[PDB]
């Protein structure tokens, strides 16, 4: 599956994921691409922040769904 992550510049990155991936797994992928550590990332979808231990499926994140990356600079 492919999903989108909107970054701080308003740009968008695409990630290859599976529905069984955890939010922490997605943060690790974002760290691979952007260098931002997971503790400084918050991911927003459907008006809520997403919990690290839950899966994409849990949150009904589908093909071409867009997550918003939010920086929490105090980590």
């Amino acid at each position: 599956m492919q999903i989108f992550v909107k970054t701080l510049t308003g740009s968008t990155i695409t990630l290859e994921v599976e529905p069984s991936d955890t939010i922490e797994n997605v943060k690790a992928k974002i760290q691979d691409k952007e260098g931002i550590p997971p503790d400084q990332q918050r991911l927003i979808f459907a008006g809520k922040q997403l919990e690290d231990g839950r899966t994409l499926s849990d949150y009904n994140i589908q093909s071409e769904s867009t997550l918003h990356l939010v920086l929490r600079l105090r980590g």
